[PDB]
Parts: structure tokens; C-alpha cells; sequence
């Protein structure tokens, strides 16, 4: 099943160093770029694409 921190919106966070991550949309079904702050923000916050769509678009 999907975990339900996967329908969390995109949330940049708090912080000065921007920095590039994946967080699953759930409404396109699709993992997408977002900016982050560097600190705060959940779960639906992603390193990888691959990290991204085996944890949120296509879950165990």
C-alpha cells in the first residue's frame, strides 16, 4: 500500500542552502523536482527519483 505521507504536499522548508529533491505528487502520479530549503518540511522528500517511485509510484 502507499504510504499516506506520499499525498503530502511539497513543502520547501525552512533554510538558506536550496538544494534539489523528489517528492511524489500524488495528483499526477508522478514523481517531480521540488527546491528544499535545507531544513524542516515531511516526509514526501526524496534524495533520488528511483527513491521517489519504489516508495510512493509504485509501492510494495
Amino acid at each position: 500500500d502507499r504510504p499516506s505521507y506520499c499525498n503530502l504536499p511539497a513543502d520547501s522548508g525552512s533554510g538558506t542552502k536550496s538544494e534539489q529533491r523528489i517528492y511524489y505528487n500524488s495528483a499526477r502520479k508522478q514523481c517531480l523536482t521540488f527546491t528544499y530549503n535545507g531544513k524542516g518540511g515531511n516526509e514526501n522528500n526524496f534524495i533520488h527519483t528511483y527513491d521517489c517511485a519504489r516508495t510512493c509510484q509504485y509501492p510494495a
